[PDB]
């Protein structure tokens, strides 16, 4: 097991020395500001090892730490103790340390010039046992997840968190979808509902989930602490309507204005990555549906390869326009505007992922007969590339219910497949094309890429949406993606270890933009779901009143049970809440017991009366010393007894 | 002016000596414990005024519920100055005080073997200048609805205070509801457009609303502090999550399974309460449009009749059911016992107040030709019973489209004149039929019924969902309901001060049940108008797919309104949550600058990091005390000229 020494590694480019060295000199004059510097240059470029030398004031700083968290809420219990020794009985988490040390060096003390990257170097100690456990394990715990976040971080810890919830939770479609398959059959009308209901279940479930983790790693809020980006556009400077500091404000409702252009953006994604994907489907239909004589199998693989040269093209092209309306909207932190990128691309994500099963589901087999005017472009347009004036033989256009089936194998068996290859040997390739001991180590690190949370994340939102809305035409989908995400869970572990370096320990309290591209991808769902099986049941489809009411009781079907299943959970106990909750409660109790004695939250006895006649005595002397306003029979026994002497009064009169 | 000395009023019914002397007897047993008790008897019933006698050991109580509210988080902000005397610079309310008396006379200290009631007296000096300042007033303020919270409480308040919100926000479908009528005409399909999109803001604004008033009037989440309900149902008895105090516990998944019984039940309003509406509607139809003969205005009324006698009967019935449901539910407080038993009233409300448009606008107008055999049965019925052999005389069915102008007529104008007559001149008239000074005036006082909020809010609940729903086919009826609400709010605020006795001061939070009923009806409201405006405008009318698509895009431009008008709200600054999240803040805040001498919440010099050398060189001396893995170039330009040395020394091999 290889031991390292060093927290952080900065390397500086080295390009000519004019820039280099002024980046040397003074990179070097704020890095000994507040942490040590060893600088062994290995490849060309020299490597700023950094770590933390006094461990005095750097638990100063921690312990600083815990209170800002603390003081805004993001912590539940305070560190209280006010000594930074003894509160070490929460003794500083890796991923703490690494996060607080990256800010020192990346607060404003840092971003310099190009600098080539910072960060942390791994642990092939955790690393080891780490894939170890996990591919032993037949099922996850809880403090597995709690050690990814001590070493990695929440942000990493939340994936990991999410992608297990999700596994047992895709075990029931896994139930019902076999027994849909085994005995039901296709396109079921009950199947649908079903899958419905659970995707509601799976999703205000984990919602739930998302605020008790964030209550126990204490991280509950953190989104609204992390530092404002450098390129903030603030049109005046007000005061935080909590803290006080003096915050930069841009006004939301200008920014609301400007997120309106997102709506004919979308539409631009959905026409330009569409046309190009339907235009393909044009072609494999006619390819091998029309024949087209020899060389088929050798063409039927051109309609393919109009697709990989095609979607990173359109995509890109409509990614830059993405990337410049998400400046446009100008965001106050990292974490928002990142995640608005995230949910720009999902429109992308949404019609390379479903857009050749609409075709097939909605425009295929219910119809197919208007797909002759498209099959004819392509025979005139085959003719020219020919050369010979002799036509290409053909056959009647044949509607084959089966595609959809077909398709369905790809996206759920081999598509899952080659996801493998690509997404773990694919770069372990990579590191076999490339073929001190800390320093060839170091520069092995320094090569590979940081890990993104977020590639991680889609593959199982857009897998999620498979299950959502057109596993009602394969019911055994769900299956195949439970056996896929007990090896996703050790695979991603793999690749987090070997394929790419230890990303920056950091924080977030939810999966953040993926939930509401859960929660749509699960409505749209509900209509998508019950109107394939309307469509491709295959009586004339009535496309008038048999469509639109099977996703008319479909979809309210959703709709009620979205209500059903969130009033059911929220009459359920949530003990991030309760902590919260519970901690304001005793906070509030400790002042009162300081203040007052530890006396507050008996009944005065009947004697005490008579002071309460005093009282009233005392009334009396004030006004005699000054009409019918001030009438008393003082006494508890007068007032009895005139009282009773009324009772027998009032009955003399009857 | 009239004057007052009393805080409370108590008086015990004379049935029998025996049991009514020892009502008399210990009742006083118990009142004297606290409280002064002076016992004039009027009207063969006894009469026993309660008020305070100590004010020092009344402030001391008062002063003891500010903590106990702000100890549970319902209070914002502490009055821990500690001394109860200066603490009133916030003095003690009217409302305040009242409600804390009837606690120290309503709690376990009573309720006594059938007390006719407790009652709070009015003040005339108060409600004279309170109907004059506002029936001079065009425009009510904020200022307005806070003295009412200070004389009478929240619960009186909230009303006024939604009364006046949905006043001015009403001004808005009167606008364009106008404009609707003046141009575009009726059954357009462009007011059931804006109708939807103002129900949708003016509702999530008044939800934003709540929080702020509860934050102002500092009774934010009093629904979980009251008196929980003596003959509630318990299991067991644990600790409270938070408090730790002894609650006790009944399971919440046990009382969601006996709140399915609503769904039958609700059916059974529907249909009972349906076929009563139907039945007279197919009267109404026989005797106006089929003729029948002589004595038809007569004969008109009939109806009408039926009616009166129904509704009462069959609810009053489904009513039993109801109340006997509501302690199957077994709720823990008063608060949320109450609220249930009006949401199961609202289905009966619902049917009472829109089946007769309902039967129009969706059975009538579009196809009416299904009224034909329901015709027959009055034909032939009608035969019987004039007792002549003779056919009633008799004429075509011929379908009028003008009966939904005339009905919307009579729920804008008509229903509301008689209203005005009803809540206001029919009280005030068994006044007139009813007809020292203190008893004069208590023994009027004490005839009149306890105010009810629940009545004046269904009036305007129910008078929003005609302007959600049917407001389409009657665009000015916005119009209608503003000079109403104007009217409204003088009138109500009439009727509390002359019409019936003060009530007790009692607190909530919002509105209620009334939000769910609101919201209800705004989506319904949705399908409701564009399915009245495809079916009412009169092409054959397809129901097939004609009908569902004006639904299908109409309700979902509800939802997509809604998602859009949430997500601009939540980007708008809330003063409530505002100051909640700041005391938190400072309350944090203070307890460390206390505990660490103000200095929390600077950067150490460069001669500093000579320490950060010492601390290492520290480190080295206890390694030395003990092979790569110690290794450090110390200071700062000992690792500056060995990487000043790499970079010429790099260039070199190039
Ligand atoms: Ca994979
Ligand atoms: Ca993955
Ligand atoms: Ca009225
Ligand atoms: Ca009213």
């Amino acid at each position: 097991g290889v031991d390292f020494v060093i927290h952080y590694k900065v390397p500086a480019a080295e390009r000519d020395e004019a820039e280099a060295g002024f980046v040397q000199l003074i990179r070097a004059l704020t890095t000994v500001g507040l942490a040590t510097e060893v600088r062994h240059g290995e490849n060309e470029s020299l490597l700023v090892f950094v770590k933390v030398a006094s461990p005095d004031l750097f638990a100063k700083q921690v312990y600083r730490a815990r209170l800002g968290d603390w003081l805004h809420g993001v912590r539940v219990s305070a560190p209280h103790n006010d000594i930074a020794q003894a509160l070490q009985d929460e003794p500083v988490v890796e991923a703490e340390r690494l996060r607080l040390i990256y800010l020192m060096i990346t607060k404003p003390h840092n971003e310099w010039k190009h600098v080539e990257s910072i960060f942390p170097l791994h642990s092939h100690s955790f690393n080891k046992e780490w894939i170890k456990k996990w591919s032993s394990k037949y099922t996850l715990e809880q403090t597995d997840i709690d050690n990814i976040r001590d070493k990695f971080g929440e942000s990493v810890a939340f994936y990991f968190a999410f992608l297990r919830s999700y596994f047992r939770f895709l075990v029931i479609p896994s139930a019902f979808g076999f027994g849909a398959w085994l005995l039901l059959g296709q396109f079921s009308y009950l199947y649908a509902l079903l899958c419905g209901l659970w995707s509601v279940v799976f999703f205000e479930y984990w919602k739930k989930q998302e605020v008790d983790l964030a209550v126990q790693w204490g991280v509950r809020g953190v989104s609204s602490i992390q530092q404002s980006r450098p390129e903030f556009e603030w049109e005046h400077e007000a005061e935080d309507p909590i803290t006080g500091e003096p915050v930069k404000v841009y006004p939301p409702m200008k920014r609301v204005k400007t997120q309106l252009l997102q709506i004919p953006f979308a539409l631009a994604c959905v026409v330009a990555l569409g046309a190009l994907i339907v235009t393909c489907n044009s072609l494999e239909v006619f390819i091998n549906e029309v024949y087209s004589g020899p060389g088929k199998q050798y063409l039927g693989f051109l309609p393919t390869i109009f697709l990989v040269i095609g979607t990173p093209t359109i995509s890109g092209v409509l990614m830059g326009a993405a990337e410049k309306l998400n400046a446009m909207e100008n965001y106050a932190t990292v974490d928002a505007h990142d995640a608005a990128l995230i949910q720009k691309q999902f429109v992308l994500n949404f019609m390379t992922s479903y857009m050749a099963l609409f075709f097939t589901a909605f425009v295929y087999i219910p119809f197919g007969h208007i797909l002759h005017p498209f099959l004819n472009f392509w025979r005139a347009t085959a003719q020219t590339l020919t050369f010979s004036e002799k036509e290409l033989p053909t056959r009647e256009f044949q509607i084959n219910p089966a595609r959809i089936s077909n398709q369905m194998f790809y996206f759920t068996v081999t598509a899952q497949i080659v996801n493998f290859a690509t997404e773990v040997v694919v770069p372990y390739i990579k590191q076999q094309a490339f073929q001190a001991e800390f320093l060839q180590r170091v520069r092995e690190e320094c090569t590979l890429e940081e890990y993104d949370v977020s590639g991680d994340y889609r593959e199982m939102v857009m897998q999620f949406g498979y299950v959502a809305m057109f596993s009602v035409a394969w019911p055994l989908a769900a299956c195949c993606f439970l056996v896929n995400n007990w090896v996703e869970l050790r695979s991603d572990a793999l690749k987090i270890a070997i394929s790419s370096r230890r990303p920056i320990p950091w924080r977030t309290d939810s999966i953040g933009p993926w939930l509401t591209a859960l929660s749509f991808l699960s409505w749209l769902g509900s209509i998508t779901s019950s109107a394939i099986v309307y469509l491709c049941s295959n009586a004339s489809p009535l496309k008038a009143w048999g469509l639109l009411l099977s996703i008319l009781f479909a979809e309210h079907f959703y709709l009620v049970v979205q209500l059903a299943v969130r009033f059911v959970l929220s009459k359920l106990d949530s003990p991030g809440l309760q902590k919260e909750r519970k901690e304001r409660f005793q906070t509030k109790k400790r002042l009162l017991q300081e203040n007052l004695g530890q006396d507050a939250a008996a009944a005065p006895g009947i004697e005490h009366s008579e002071k309460i006649t005093r009282e009233a005595l005392e009334e009396e002397a004030r006004q005699a010393s000054i009409e019918m306003f001030w009438q008393r029979q003082r006494g508890m026994q007068e007032t009895i007894e005139i009282g009773r002497r009324m009772i027998e009064q009032q009955l003399a009169a009857g």
